[PDB]
């Protein structure tokens, strides 16, 4: 019961499941309604779950209740006293950031894009400060509300090309490997959801990174933004910025917006000669 100290217990009579929107660890995820009704997403733990699954499920509910931040997905509450058990979160019409950007290519200003990154960074600074390592930070795990506010979430695995070398090589997941992932997310946002490293295979990505190659500048990208994402990709974990540094830089760039007008050179893959 203590694990749920920051959570609100919701009575099952207040919940209606409507459509399956995913598969959980041991159950389905539903779109539904919560008692004027509020649309919600509902992750269930179905009959037969193991002890480890229950510990992980209630632990997830407990940390989500603990988190209270503008840029972290909101937990409405939990059903733990009845079966099936449920984790109930807010629901976003705009959905996941990766698909959102790919469906809105070129529709936002540079300031809007950088504002999204500042929000993600603030949520990640909060998680890291709370001693929570995400391990799967990627645009597909970020929700976008109708104010363009980005909320860090974790929908479980669908991530070599988002993962820092030390996490791949020896399973060292820390806030600093999350920083590497954040740099990849910066590149996803500034490219409107391009696939990191395009068609390179997972092995080719790892070999390129080990050889010293890094993702090139997105088109029309502020110089300061590319500089920041590049420093997230330093091989040496200790040399990467902390999330506090990232938030501070992004905030200062937004608040002095002329700083974003200087653009990094873009390397064309294709030459078009015209008179
Ligand atoms: C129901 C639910 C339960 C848990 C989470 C979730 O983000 N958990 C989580 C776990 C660890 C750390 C964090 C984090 F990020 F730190 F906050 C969040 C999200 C959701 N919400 C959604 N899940 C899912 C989903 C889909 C497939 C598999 N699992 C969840 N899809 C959604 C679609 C639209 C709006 C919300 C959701």
């Amino acid at each position: 019961q203590a694990v749920l100290k920051f959570t609100t217990e919701i009575h099952p009579s207040c919940v209606t499941r409507q459509k399956v929107i995913g598969a959980g660890e041991f159950g389905e995820v539903y779109k539904g309604m919560l008692k004027k009704e509020v649309p919600v997403a509902i992750k269930t733990l179905k009959a037969g779950y193991t002890e480890k699954q229950r510990v992980d499920f209630l632990g997830e509910a407990g940390i989500m209740g603990q988190f209270s931040h503008h840029n972290i997905i909101r937990l409405e509450g939990v059903i733990s006293k009845y079966k099936p058990m449920m984790i109930i979160t807010e629901y976003m019409e705009n959905g996941a950031l990766d698909k959102f950007l790919r469906e809105k290519d070129g529709e936002f200003s540079v300031l809007q894009l950088v504002g999204m990154l500042r929000g993600i960074a603030a949520g990640m600074k909060y998680l890291a400060n709370m001693n929570y390592v995400h391990r799967d930070l990627a645009a597909r795990n970020i929700l976008v509300n109708s104010n363009l506010v980005c909320k860090v979430s974790d929908f479980g695995l669908s991530p070599i090309r988002w993962t820092a070398p030390e996490a791949i090589s020896y399973r060292k997941f820390t806030s600093a490997s999350d920083v590497w992932s954040f740099g990849i997310v910066m590149w996803e946002v500034m490219t409107y959801g391009e696939r990191p490293y395009w068609e390179l295979s997972n092995h080719e990505v790892m070999k390129a990174i080990n050889d010293g190659f890094r993702l090139p500048t997105p088109m029309d990208c502020p110089s300061a933004i590319y500089q920041l994402m590049m420093q997230c990709w330093q091989q040496e974990r200790a040399r990467r910025p902390k999330f506090a540094d990232i938030v501070s830089i992004l905030d200062k760039l937004i608040r002095a917006p002329d700083s974003l007008k200087t653009l990094a050179d873009f390397d064309p893959r294709v030459s078009i000669r015209l008179p």
